[PDB]
């Protein structure tokens, strides 16, 4: 018969996907940001270019002020139209006389008399094209779409978890249990060998797997815990909806209580944990300990949740259980996003170099 | 007594080693292949060359022709031997008069005058050593001989499951359980508190793990199953060796229907699983339920699967069980494949960039 | 009631822990050590340089012997004090004549006459000057910097399972269990449904989950083996702290004959599969096998260790329960040297990009 503690490996399984919820799961990749030394490269750029060129962004009236495009227009037999944001930002802060002088002590060059400002700017205008070249690499854009957001990681975990956005509080407002299909008995609700649960997320999955109900707290519905049942007062043969009380009853079992790093890696390893603890039969695949006929909650019977997506004959979880499936997506998501900040620290080290080189006088004269 | 459910942590472990074979494990890492835009850079080179540069690549009499070394052999006081394979290549499309104009256009050379297409070429020159510096870096084919083959992996993990290259059909076709020395009885067949299974590798593991017999299907026989055992028929007191019916009704309790991400942290997981599992002995180590004596399947016995090789005073799974030991190489081969392929997208940026750069007339220049 | 194998889960669960340590947890990574390479440009750069600037490495009276700082005083009007160690490093060797020529061969330099090597010289000046940015980076310390050392982590290691810097002797010299504060019976050192046991490591719950004991070798003593009770003779209402001998008797349980490549990944599964073993209660959380009351070893009662630091209203293992937040910082530790490597192999190919070239006749006066 099923008693104190035989659900705890299943248990384990599913709190390791419950605990992924709510603002717990974290992004602690940060990102390889170089628009900053990008932008610095290209106001060197800029505070070494010759007088007549930084003279091009200035208002005809009032030098200080930047070009108006309509009352200047760019020249039609020119490519100043296809560059002219970037070089606009920086020559912004220079157009202030004061500026340009800070700034050019700023990047080593006030020291430079005019015939070596002309050598520096040659080495100068070089560098800022490598660096361009380096970190406007279509690549490099491609690495930066596959970055992902933790608020969109965290959105699809509550998803799989709660079929919502955010994780309920801890009286599950606004979340109703299976949703709202719940009906007849425990066994109707969590399935059998011949016919799957009404549960459609993770949450009450593990409701089927750990609930007691007021027909099995001296035995099956102590499956998940060690001394005292769970207690939720659940009456399914009654009224099939269990409350939000009786919710939190079981997922406080699961710890919400600290937080988790996001990587492919972890979301797999907590997948294939569930996946391959589906027993499976002829009809369905059983999640929890089963002796007999159906996931009842009787102690001859089962603690358990039945699937009918896969089978001895088909079915794998990630592709065909919604709820496994959505998390497989924040796996795949993440391996992506795994591989794009390795990617985007090489040009990131690169534009420092540069910045490097282009701050040192000697190099430039060299 | 061993009864329903007891091995479902085991079956677990073991269906996740299965569960690999097959083709079903994927190398989607993709990979860095950057000879394309090796191949565009050292073409543009040729194309930007003086054209008594382009006329060594030449035959005499046919000068849309590539020469012929036994015709025109390759002066001995040069290095153009050592060269001579990539630059002929390059050459190859651009002894077409219209196709070497093309490639002009393509590569933004063709508004260049005989003295500004001088001053490119020395740019030229220099990007396209850079590249080749960059992408023929020993350490570049150190990484490719580190990346492996979807193929040789999945044969390697076959060889784990089955000792075979392939996985069986379902009728197990040309398998032979136990390598053909089953005998006597199961216990015989699985081991004991004294003697090691025979079998060799995890898909007979798992056999003895989880199949029914004749004697036990009311009770242990239902140790990786339900409601249901898998109705094997195996009666090994009689006739020992297991036919490919009784396999197969035990693998299908192991998902042979999706796909898994290869990677070295992936295996290393599976390993654990089941190395863990391990209860060590005095003289064995048992992978499953045993209370007394043996194997045997009874169950006041075992369900379950014993080892010599690793026991309470010796021996490591990855190393000294066969099986396990081909497995954990796969993982070692992935971690290098891994390693080989962030290294090798450094290269791929460096040749994107240095193209962008060689296709750019306004740096060519500067 | 417990009994055999009962505790085969949390066995394997906390013995995945204890197997990393002593010097069994390996930093498989190796290193991206540059120094050799950017050492081999700087000696180059020296080589190429003109000899007057050579001769201010070499002492005013014997030629073939280093500058003495003291006795010829650099320059204040300088900078050469910020740059004298790497540059009389580079020029040691080769202030003797010979060496000096055989560095000249060995950087394919010999055959170049004055204004050849004046021409090559330039470009080695700059190619020296770009290897010095790439290696001497921030960003290349900064990874340097988050470099750890196996015997670092080693040590944390043995810190979480034993509270040592290193692993006991099978003899279990220099230890005490329970850090000597074990009393009274089973269950005080144990812990139960109100408190919390006296183990502060891994090895001394491990302890509590799987020892037999006086009274329970018949029954709940065998729940982490298979046919034969560790027969540690622990007789805790008498001796309240176990011996080295009867530690021993269950640490031999796990595998300390193997090694294990450390990565954050591997640590994060294995504390995963312990903390979500622990079953929360109201007042503590029990690992282990938990019928009633508290973990006496009886079979009515529980063979299991119990934590108050979580519960079923507060706490997260890595947090909160000592041993394994040290595990969680060595996770920490290695997600970051995992980073480090990958950031500091671009370095390497760089470096090794530029000696080629440096090393190249051919590009130098291109
Ligand atoms: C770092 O800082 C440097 C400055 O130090 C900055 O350099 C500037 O780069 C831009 C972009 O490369 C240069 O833009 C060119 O500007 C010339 C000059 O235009 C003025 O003068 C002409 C002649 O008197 C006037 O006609 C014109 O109205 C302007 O007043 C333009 O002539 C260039 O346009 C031609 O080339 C483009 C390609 O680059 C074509 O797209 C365009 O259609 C033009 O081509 C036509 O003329 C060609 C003649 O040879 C002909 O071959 C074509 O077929 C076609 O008919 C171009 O816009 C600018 O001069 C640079 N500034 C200086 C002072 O040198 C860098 O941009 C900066 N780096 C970064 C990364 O920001
Ligand atoms: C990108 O595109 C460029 C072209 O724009 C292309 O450049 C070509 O590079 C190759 C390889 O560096 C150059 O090859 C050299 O060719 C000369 C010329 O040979 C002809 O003319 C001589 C003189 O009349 C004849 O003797 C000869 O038969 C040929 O008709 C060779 O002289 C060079 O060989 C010497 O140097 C080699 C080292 O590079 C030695 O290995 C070789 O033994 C030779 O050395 C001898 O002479 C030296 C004299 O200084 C002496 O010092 C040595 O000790 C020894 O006695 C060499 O083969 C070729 O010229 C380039 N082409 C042009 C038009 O400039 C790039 O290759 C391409 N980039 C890539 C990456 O593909
Ligand atoms: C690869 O190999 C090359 C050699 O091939 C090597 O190059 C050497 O680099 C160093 C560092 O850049 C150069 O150091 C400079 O040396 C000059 C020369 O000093 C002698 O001669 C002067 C004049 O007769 C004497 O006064 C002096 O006592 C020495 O005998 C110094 O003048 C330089 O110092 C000035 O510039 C520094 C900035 O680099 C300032 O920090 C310093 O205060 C000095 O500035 C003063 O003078 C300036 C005059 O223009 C003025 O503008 C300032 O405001 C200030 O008043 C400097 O120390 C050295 O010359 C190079 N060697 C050669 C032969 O060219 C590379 O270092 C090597 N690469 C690597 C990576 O190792
Ligand atoms: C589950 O199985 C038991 C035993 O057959 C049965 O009594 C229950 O009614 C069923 O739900
Ligand atoms: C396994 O153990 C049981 C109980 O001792 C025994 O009856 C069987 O014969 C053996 O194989
Ligand atoms: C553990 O629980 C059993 C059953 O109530 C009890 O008999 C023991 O004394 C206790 O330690």
């Amino acid at each position: 018969n099923i008693g104190t503690g035989d659900n705890v490996l299943h248990r384990a399984a599913l709190c390791g996907i419950i605990e992924l919820a709510g603002k717990r799961a974290k992004l602690e990749t940060a990102l390889p940001n170089f628009q900053n030394e990008l932008n610095s490269i290209l106001e060197l750029n800029m505070t070494a270019a010759e007088p007549t060129w930084l003279d091009q962004f200035r208002d005809k009236d009032d030098r200080s002020k930047p070009r108006d495009l309509t009352k200047q227009p760019l020249p039609k037999d020119t490519n100043w139209a296809d560059h002219w944001t970037a070089w606009a930002k920086a020559a912004l802060p220079l157009l202030n006389d004061e500026t340009h002088q800070a700034k050019l002590k700023e990047y080593k060059l006030a020291g430079l008399q005019p015939e070596k400002l002309e050598r520096a700017r040659n080495t100068i205008r070089r560098l800022t094209a490598e660096a361009v070249a380096k970190a406007q690499d279509p690549t490099v854009a491609e690495s930066t779409a596959d970055l992902t957001t933790e608020e969109d990681l965290q959105k699809q975990i509550n998803q799989a978890v709660y079929s919502k956005d955010t994780e309920p509080d801890d009286d599950f407002n606004g979340y109703t249990a299976f949703e709202g299909k719940a009906s007849t008995n425990r066994q109707t609700i969590c399935g059998s060998a011949v016919a799957g649960s009404k549960a459609t997320n993770a949450m009450d999955a593990l409701f089927c797997v750990c609930a007691d109900d007021r027909t099995n707290g001296a035995d099956a519905g102590k499956a998940c815990v060690a001394g005292t049942a769970p207690g939720t007062g659940w009456n399914p043969g009654v009224t099939a909806t269990p409350t939000g009380t009786m919710l939190q009853k079981v997922r406080k079992l699961c710890n919400t209580h600290g937080k988790t790093t996001l990587s492919a890696a972890a979301i797999e390893g907590r997948l294939t944990a569930v996946g391959n603890l589906l027993t499976r039969g002829s009809a369905t695949s059983i999640l929890g300990s089963f002796l007999a006929t159906d996931c009842s909650g009787d102690q001859g019977s089962g603690m358990c949740v039945a699937y009918t997506e896969v089978t001895d004959a088909k079915g794998t979880p990630t592709k065909d259980i919604p709820w496994m499936q959505k998390l497989d997506s924040v796996r795949i998501k993440l391996q992506k996003h795994e591989r794009a900040v390795e990617k985007l620290g090489k040009p990131q080290h690169d534009l420092k170099t540069i910045l490097t080189l282009a701050k040192d006088p000697a190099y430039l004269q060299l």
